[PDB]
């Protein structure tokens, strides 16, 4: 919606209210926009929530600079289905929700795609 280039974004198309049917199915999703983060500029945390109405989810990067690129890639891709959307977040809202995440000093890697 407004000028904040924030350093964090969440999508809203990444899994749906009935397909989920395995244990452990975040880390697909997750090692996903771990791909696509790591091939602009990493990210260093990464949240799946599961209970979301639009497919929902949280991500945050070191550097503005790879949020740039990253909502830019994914922002107008088709998932199975459905248009691929992200936003970016109010980032002094967010700092005050994740208290904890703001100090990630650690670039995640994937384990398979």
């Amino acid at each position: 919606v407004q000028p904040l280039a924030t350093q964090c974004f969440q999508l809203s198309n990444m899994f749906n209210p009935q397909t989920e049917e395995e244990v452990g199915w975040d880390t697909e999703i997750k090692d996903d926009v771990i791909e696509e983060c790591n091939k602009h500029g990493g990210v260093i945390h990464i949240y799946v929530d599961k209970n979301s109405a639009q497919g929902n989810v949280y991500v945050k990067c070191p550097s503005i600079a790879a949020a740039i690129a990253a909502v830019n890639a994914l922002h107008g891709r088709w998932f199975a289905g459905k248009m691929i959307t992200a936003a970016y977040v109010p980032l002094p809202t967010y700092h005050n929700l994740f208290p904890d995440s703001m100090t990630a000093t650690q670039l995640l890697v994937p384990s398979r795609r």
